[PDB]
């Protein structure tokens, strides 16, 4: 079996991409944030304390006759940007752009932080990274793509991410379409639960290529390019204007300015980020100071590459016995 499914960005900067989902019988369909850095399948629903929920799509257990109630099992999860939910659990039908699982675990929020209810556009998450890091207690459950794995035609998934634009996960194949050039592997470690690897270097626009290993993440979920704070520093100097705020809490520059490109390393491979990828706007509205896509992982205490990274490319996240990740240009 294979799916295939569009992913679309909630707003104009590409802030997130939704996914939809079909969930129970007869179906729901909910729009969920797809994302390699976690590992719980959670939704707004039926049970959630009503005046967190404002604009999302819930999904209704009691209305779907393929529910079950995992009895006993709790979930609780806070992600990098301090957001959070919890709950409880059902295992229902999931498909995905024609692929479907039976009995995968559906984390039903009962409670859901500020960041979330705020985002009228995502009804929920579904997590691909591995499912070590699932939350649910007492008996940890599978991801979608765990679920999936044995029945896929080939043990793989793919993120191929717009730029203000639609793109698309693929389920258990590689599009040989959707790519230019040759698809480079890399090792991955999976010792923290994340599709971690280690690029090879970067350069800045058109600067020499300095090979520099550094580790991190490819994590779906996260909007931007988080390195260390040297390589961000070399990126921004060559910004005119720009400079790291405490008070906003990281690089601006004049959006007058016109950025470089950013090229990191995938083995001998290199991974081209336009320069208007890295534009996220203005502060706040009518201001002339403009938001950063490339930012500090200083204190995140890993590296993470982010959407922003991510969308340069075409990404394959192989389930392999061995799990490795590869990169295309695109």
């Amino acid at each position: 079996s294979t799916g295939s499914a569009t992913t679309t960005p909630i707003d104009s900067l590409d802030d997130a991409y939704i996914t939809p989902v079909q969930i129970g019988t007869p179906a729901q369909t909910l729009n969920l944030d797809f994302d390699t850095g976690s590992s719980d399948l959670w939704v707004f629903s039926s049970e959630t304390t009503a005046s967190e929920v404002d604009g999302q799509t819930i999904y209704t257990p009691s209305k779907s006759t393929t529910a079950k109630l995992l009895s006993g099992a709790t979930w609780s999860i806070s992600y990098g940007d301090g957001s959070s939910s919890s709950g409880d659990v059902y295992t229902d039908t999931v498909s995905v752009g024609g692929l479907t699982v039976t009995g995968q675990a559906v984390e039903s929020a009962k409670k859901v932080s500020s960041s979330f209810t705020e985002d009228s556009t995502i009804d929920g998450l579904l997590g691909l990274a591995f499912s070590t890091l699932n939350t649910v207690s007492p008996t940890q459950q599978k991801t979608f793509f765990d679920n999936a794995k044995a029945s896929l035609d080939s043990p793989v998934f793919t993120a191929d991410l717009g730029y203000h634009a639609p793109g698309t996960y693929n389920f258990g194949f590689i599009d040989t379409t959707a790519y230019t050039g040759s698809i480079t592997y890399t090792a991955v470690s999976t010792k923290q639960g994340f599709w971690e690897w280690t690029s090879t270097g970067y350069a800045v626009g058109s600067g020499t290529f300095k090979s520099t290993s550094i580790d991190g993440i490819a994590d779906t979920g996260t909007t931007l390019l988080y390195l260390p704070a040297t390589v961000v520093s070399a990126y921004w100097a060559q910004v005119s204007g720009a400079k790291s705020s405490s008070s906003v809490g990281g690089y601006v520059f004049p959006c007058s300015a016109t950025l470089p490109s950013f090229t990191f390393g995938v083995g001998s491979a290199r991974i081209v980020i336009p320069g208007d990828y890295i534009d996220f706007g203005p502060i706040s509205t009518g201001s002339s100071s403009c938001f950063g896509g490339i930012q500090s992982s200083a204190g995140i205490g890993i590296n993470i590459f982010g959407d922003v990274a991510l969308k340069a490319a075409f990404v394959v996240f192989n389930g392999a016995t061995t799990p490795t990740l590869g990169f295309a240009s695109k």
